[PDB]
């Protein structure tokens, strides 16, 4: 993550935070759709993981200069998700499906130069949450 | 629905419609989780999706006080559902949803006599839709 990369997350995060329940929701709405079969893996009130969701990536944003700070973290997070049955192949479907409901809700509010580093983000915790 | 049924639908809807992106959007979550099959049939953005399903029961508020004046439109838009591929089955589905998706979104901000009232005024529309 270049330093051009990492203004771009704190530009566009500017305009995902005040949409970020929307942005949630619809992002388990795509997933499920996308992916009928995930769904069983989710237990608990859609409205409330959409805030933990949303949470988590705000506190990436907040790292976004010194990610190898969070490295424990999302190592810890990693571990929560084996325990929830998730495995390394649901990660890109997971990515894309988020980075397709940003796009989807903010329209050209997101460009692809955006969309560009957050896939790198993303792939980055994904990285680290799976070891 | 009687009187008081007519007031708690319009008070409700202050506590609805600022929510009600977010009520919409969590429907598809549930719906999408809840019966995995029903997701195929929806092939247009789930954002505007919800944006439309919201409008319409904007309208029915709007409506409350004379809902037969509302027929023909819920006829119509009956009758662009079965063209969709909905059927009878689909309506309490879609309702039982609806219902909870709102409880779930707005906690004990959505009250039992609330509740009440708007089970009854989706079972009016859905008799509408498919008669
Ligand atoms: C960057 C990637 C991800 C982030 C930041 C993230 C974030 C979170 C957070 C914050 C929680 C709350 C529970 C906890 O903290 O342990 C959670 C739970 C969960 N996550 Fe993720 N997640 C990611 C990727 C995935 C992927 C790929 C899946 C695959 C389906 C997934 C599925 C789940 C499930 C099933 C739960 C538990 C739901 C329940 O409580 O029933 N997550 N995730
Ligand atoms: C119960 C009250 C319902 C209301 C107020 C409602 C509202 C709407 C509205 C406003 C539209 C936009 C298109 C149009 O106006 O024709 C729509 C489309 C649609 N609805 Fe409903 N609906 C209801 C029930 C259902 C049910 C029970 C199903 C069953 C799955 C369903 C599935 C769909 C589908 C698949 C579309 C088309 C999506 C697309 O554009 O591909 N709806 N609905």
């Amino acid at each position: 993550i270049d330093q051009k990369e990492k203004e771009l997350i704190k530009e566009s995060w500017k305009r995902i935070e005040p949409n970020k329940n929307e942005i949630g929701l619809l992002f388990y709405a795509n997933l499920f759709k996308e992916e009928p079969t995930v769904s069983v893996l989710f237990q608990n009130p859609i409205s409330s993981q959409s805030r933990k969701l949303m949470q988590v990536l705000g506190i990436l944003v907040q790292g976004i200069d010194n990610l190898e700070g969070l490295i424990p973290t999302l190592q810890d997070l990693g571990r929560r998700h084996k325990q929830y049955g998730v495995v390394d192949s649901h990660y890109p479907l997971v990515g894309d499906c988020l980075l397709k409901s940003i796009q989807e809700y903010l329209g050209q509010g997101f460009t692809e130069e955006a969309k560009a580093a957050w896939t790198k983000v993303y792939g980055i915790a994904a990285q680290v949450m799976t070891a």
